[PDB]
């Protein structure tokens, strides 16, 4: 067996919020458009059909999603659509599958692979990890405007690169370890999912740093672009036909700790590639150069750069666990794990990042 | 700009067949079957909250046939479009449900193109010449293939499949140079592009194998990979990607009687093969690609294609077809006219006549 | 987790049978010396401490493992010797461990792995696969008469080479899989043992020809002993060290043909390896290569070589039916293993063969 | 035309196995003398059908010693000598053993040389000089390397079997050039199995021994960890025994007749000798730097300052060389004219040559 997911169509060119709604009347006539607080005003204002505008609480819980949910049944939606980052997104999918509702994604932000995926994860009020759910279908329409997306501070593209990162890796972990990718019902990779994840990993490396460079300085060019689609089409295509392994496992088990609350979940899942390299026993060269790729565009590469610095065998332990409760995606890895493992993987790549000056 | 397009689900396995109908139930309470004949008896009893009509297929995509279809579908006030046999069965559902608002699935029970997955369907005249390749608004919903069935088909088939999924990635190299637009037409994805060039390492990694297992009536993972990138990856190549010379060579081919007992994924091999020689590629490319066709029994003369009579002036007309404006030989990065395209072909005949 | 075990001595030389007893003498005070029936009545000749001698049966079997042991008891036997091919070493070790015997091995031929392994594997009386025991204890000492062992008919090296060649092949099988290997109830491999296993394919390409060629001819030079170390130290060291895998779970499945029951371990073993690589969809290039090589020793490399003619894809339901049962050594293969799936990569790749 | 290899029968690598250990007794003996080092004495008596004497050893192998813990064993009538601690308690309970008969299980508490597994026990004048190196007839029936135990020790142990296992393949490499017997049963040429094992050796302690000297620094065991453990003892024991020593531990020999030097691990002056050996046979210069700098990058010693020689240098190099050049000596198996002045100034020009470094 063998079986893939995507969109049904992802589109990507400056300006193309403007025209969201003509993608929207072909699919329902009632809209639900829900959209980060931030750029609620102008969205609203800019975007046989209705729209109700919702705003958005910022995360993704269970208060939040019956909120908007029941603003749906009301409505008589037809039509979730996500117009904000990743928890924004997983809000629509979620309320959607809930209803019965078609999905439509538009990001304003380049900064996590969920808008593509069947994937929509929940986490507390608190934003502590809480389930990940696979759910049936894939978004009927993603929706990129490149201008948009370019236009916000340069830290949310590098944040997207950092997540898109832990595409090729983990897809390695779950090609050694014959783990099942969520795609419904779960099966083993197809020969696409793995080149679009390879292909992501060489598309960063290429554009990352010209990307990084180009947005900083208010620019739109062919590398931000690709550094769009790598971080969006090629990271969710990626991760969803090939599976998550311990980078988000880890990303997971962060969560608990208070002071990361506030880095980007792009940074940590960064960082918690970097830890799965260390895990698997990688070569040396290879973990020193994805470190050095790492500093480069700015993302943390050791646990001081995610506020993690009093406590840390402690903290790095609570990590450990609940990252290896029984059933978590870190079991996906071609390695034994156990909490010792995870723990002394975090620290120890934690160490050798700080001997690489 | 750009665009990607697939199917929402792609699902691959030995006896998804008998599973359809559960495929089915997500998308709709009114579906209507359309499976080809040979298949009809057999594969309704298997098929049979959701209700299906079942429906046999005349055999070609053209009009009268895509009409009467519809007006079945308009009476059982149908839901989902589900095409079950090759290509034309797959278009002819495709068709139907857009002219119906209805969703698609296609379940394939031949390798044989990379029809199942695209937004594309291909239209002939009741003969089956080239009329005209509609860019449909939608892809399928989900394409569900059951590789037993598939793989327990004649070896031809899935011949004539590797065939098709070759003129993927050459195709794709053709519209990057060109920069004219996929098939909802943007310039290539990243990801199409990955896709596309990961077709052509899994057919010469595996084309071989699959042969010579569907030939001994054997499934393994050569065939399923076979499968996958018959299906799948070119499917995904080409649409998202583009076409060129190959297909367009195709479509002109269609024009000639004598080719009409030949598979579309043998004439899409030869196609290849003389884009390269329109494109003046590499001898070493062109001979390899040569001794790879006749490895797996793909025509690459036009003996092979039964052309052997009047040969230049059948060419020709060839050519013209092929040539008309507006078409897609055009996505070529080489100045296309009539002369051009006829000498590539007959270049390339008369060098695969010297190997 | 790691373990590695091997036999405590291993000593190569030409004319080492006639000092077997100054290998005895520190290991015990009385040794049952059990021979196979062909050389039964020279070796005993050529072998302080004294000795029953007991001709060996052929079979590796319950029935004669018992008759053995008998005569152990009897003797008060302190080291058990195995001085034939697989089958005399595999009764010995059993014997030996039923006892609490040491354990010596001097094969006479060098066509399988079984001297240097923890590893005894049962047959039916008939010579269908049993049971693999995997023993508490390697062998005190491995002692390689290379003389003897060249003077044998050149059939039994190209077997060992057979056996031999599975070493790196399932080796990679269970690394890739994560599977635990036979030493003390099973750990991951070593790097020593993956290193060995290795080693082991790289020695068989550098001098199997040289070495076949040279004991057709009835010589024995440099590329022999290589040879002859492979057969045993270095294919017993991986395999025990590594694991086996489908190459040996299809050879185990094969015997239940009777057609087949003429052919050596080592050649069945051989194709099982060629199967392997079907089953793991490996390279095409590789297949090949290793058919190539197959045929260049004159190995198996089609059904046929192994008398399977009449009613193939039936005969190959039986192997993999029995090869496929539950806790069998064939899932150490990192694919999904079914019954179809084995069936049809033996099919697959005697077809595949068959075109080359 | 002739080969031989020896190896323990059984080696065992698991996190807390010395807790275990006494079950890896019984089926060998009923009656175990027990001989641990110093250090670990008391914590270890106390968590080690079968009855033990317990015994602190003295802390050096030498005849004093030997004869005292022979003593012991012969009033115990033990059936099992089992050394549990570094190299100088293994090499004491082997000769005890085969001077009474008794089985040899060795758990080793440090990972420091490659003595564990080999038939090779090394006598020690009373002060710590080299006096005798002899080949028992029999290896160990059992190797029990408890890994969280050995990684606990300071890091320096490690380091310094990394040291003692750096030499395997450049002697093995001597030793074939020469054509020179191993300590196999006598001594015989290297079986393929032995070159193998030590080739292999060396690409282990390449690939991890950065990664494990971090590692053990921030107080973690990692997969690096354990294939360092293992290169220090298996590899490194079997290629040792295998294939033959040469000119770094015959250099190694030599730098014992100095008092100053005394205070260094075994291993860290194998590190010298091996660099020495480089330099004795004239090997390439990209080759020398490169050791250089990979004992620089585990803290290993390249200069004789390092092993604080630094006054009247030649006349204790002349004395170093000397000692290493008695008849009969293992640096005789070098593939060059061995003459004291060839050593000696093979040494002095390392040195040299290093500085330059
Ligand atoms: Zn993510
Ligand atoms: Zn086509
Ligand atoms: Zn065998
Ligand atoms: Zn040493």
């Amino acid at each position: 067996a063998r079986a893939f997911g995507g969109p049904n169509k992802y589109i990507q060119r400056a300006g193309e919020i403007d025209k969201l709604a003509a993608y929207l009347a072909p699919l329902g006539k009632r809209a639900l458009v829900l959209i980060d607080r931030v750029l609620f005003d102008a969205l609203s204002e800019r975007i046989s059909l209705d729209i109700r505008f919702e705003r958005f609480g910022g995360e993704c819980c269970t208060s939040e999603i019956e909120r908007v949910r029941k603003v749906a049944i009301e409505h008589g939606s037809d039509i979730l659509v996500g117009v904000g980052g990743g928890k924004t997104a997983d809000t629509a999918k979620i309320v959607a599958i809930d209803t019965g509702a078609r999905i439509v994604i538009a990001p304003t932000i380049a900064s996590t692979d969920a808008p593509c995926s069947a994937i929509a994860v929940r986490y507390t009020e608190h934003g502590v990890y809480e389930e990940a759910l696979r759910l049936p279908r894939n978004p009927d329409a993603v929706v990129v405007d490149s201008a948009l997306v370019a236009a916000a501070p340069a830290r949310f593209l590098v944040a997207g690169i950092g997540d898109a990162l832990s595409t090729w890796f983990e897809a390695r972990s779950n090609i050694e370890s014959r783990t099942d990718n969520y795609v419904a019902g779960g099966f083993p990779a197809t020969e696409a999912g793995m080149a679009i994840a390879r292909h992501c990993q060489d598309v960063l490396t290429r554009d990352a740093v010209k990307a990084k460079i180009a947005v900083e300085a208010g620019l739109l060019t062919p590398a931000v672009e690709n550094i769009i689609e790598a971080n969006t089409l090629l990271s969710g295509l990626g991760f969803e036909n090939c599976g998550c392994s311990a980078a988000h496992g880890i990303h997971d088990g962060l969560t608990v700790l208070e002071e990361v609350h506030g880095y980007f979940h792009g940074e940590k899942v960064a960082f918690g590639t970097l830890c799965l390299l260390m895990l698997e026993n990688r070569d040396r060269a290879e973990i020193e150069a994805m470190i050095r790729f790492c500093r480069s565009v700015g993302l943390p590469t050791k646990l001081a750069d995610l506020g993690i610095v009093d406590d840390v065998p402690a903290k790095i332990g609570r990590v450990a666990e609940a990252a290896c409760r029984p059933g978590n995606i870190i079991y996906a890895t071609p390695v034994t794990i156990t909490v010792p493992a995870v723990r002394d993987a975090i620290l120890a790549l934690d160490a050798f990042s700080r001997s690489i000056h």
